[PDB]
C-alpha cells in the first residue's frame, strides 16, 4: 500500500506567569494588576504518515516555546 | 507525594474544506477563487495532575471546534 | 435596510455517564453512589443577523463538548 | 437541678501558608507567584450542659482542621 | 493515561493525656488512680490520584481529633 | 542614562539521544548499528538591554528545538 504525509501545527498556551510588585504608595490590603499579561506558547509541529485515510504514525519535527507577557499584580505589602 | 493539578489549553488547526464548482461561461482550463478558505480550529483544555513536577496524567475537560470558511474554486 | 447581529450560546445536556465498580467488602444486593455525577454538555455559539427586530439568518460559530461527571456505582458482585 | 446537654459548630478561616522559594535563574528583586493558596477551616464541635437556663460548662468534643493549599512564591536570587 | 481519584480515611489512636493531683495529704509516696483516662483519636482523610489502578499520590484533606479523657492520678 | 534592547540569535547542536535496543537471539557482548544519529538543533532567541553601548544583561525570548534523529544500536 501507498502512503502521504502531512505536517501539522499543535500550540499549547503556557500557564500565565504573574509577578507580584511591591509598591510602597499603596494602602495595606490595597491591591491593582498593571498589566493582564498575555499566555507564552509551546508550538509543536507534527508530521504524520497517512495510509488508506488514516494516520498510521507521526513525528515530532520541532517544538518552539515563546515566552509569554507577565501579568502584573500590584499591591502595598512585600512578600 | 502530594499532587496540584492545571489546565492546559491547547490549540490545533483543522484541515481547510476546499469545494470545486464549475461555469460554462468560463474557459476550460481557467481556476478563479471564488472563496479564499479559513481554517477551522479544535481547542482542548486538559486537566493535568501534576506530581514532584511531572505531568503523571491528564483527563480532557472539554473540546471545543471554532468553524472555519471552505475554500471555493470555480474552473470552466 | 440596516443590521444588527448578536450572539447567543445554546446548550444540550448530555446523558450522565454511569460506571460500576466492584467492591469485595460489600455485600451481595448491596450497592450505593459513590458519586452522583454531573452531565456534560454540547454548547453551540451561534450569531444571527437581525433586520428589522427579527433574525433574518444565523452561523454556528462554534461547537464545544464539555465533559461532565461520571455517575460513579459500587456494588458487591461483578457485573 | 436537673440538666440538658446541647452541642454547636464553631468554624474559623486558618491563616494561608506562604512559602517562600528561591530560583538564581530569576532577576534578584523579581517574585513570581506560583500558588495562589487557599485558606483552610478549623471546625470545633463543643458540648454544653445545661442547668436552669445557664451553660454551666462546656466540653471539646472534636477539632477538624479541614486543610487549605499553600500560597507559594519564588523569588529571583543570586 | 487518565487519572481519578479517591477518598481514604484513617484513623489513629492519640497517647493518654497524664494529669498528677496531689493530695488529701496522702502518704506521700502513695498514689491512687482518679480516672481511668481513654486515648483520643485522630481521622486524617486523604484523596489519592490514580493512574494505571496505581496509587501515584495523595494529599491531606482533613486532619479530626476526637479528644479523649486525661488518665488522673493522685499523688500522696 | 536611557536603555534600548537588542535581540541576538544564537544555534546550538544537541547532544545526540543514544536508543539501545536488547536482543537476546544475537550472541553476547555483540552491537550493531541500527539507524545513525543527527543531533538536534537548538536555536534560543535572546534579549540584551544596552546601556552606554554596552550589554548589561540578557533574557530569553524563545527557543526552538528542531529534533534529530537517534542514533539506534542494537545489543543484548
Amino acid at each position: 500500500s501507498e502512503f502521504t504525509t502531512k505536517e501539522r501545527k499543535v500550540e499549547e498556551a503556557l500557564p500565565i506567569k504573574e509577578e507580584i510588585r511591591y509598591d510602597a504608595s499603596l494602602p495595606l490590603g490595597k491591591s491593582y494588576l498593571l498589566q493582564e499579561g498575555k499566555a507564552g506558547k509551546k508550538v509543536s509541529v507534527y508530521q504524520d504518515v497517512i495510509v488508506d485515510g488514516k494516520v498510521m504514525a507521526t513525528n515530532l519535527l520541532s517544538e518552539t516555546v515563546v515566552e509569554g507577557q507577565n501579568r502584573i499584580l500590584v499591591k502595598g505589602s512585600l512578600e
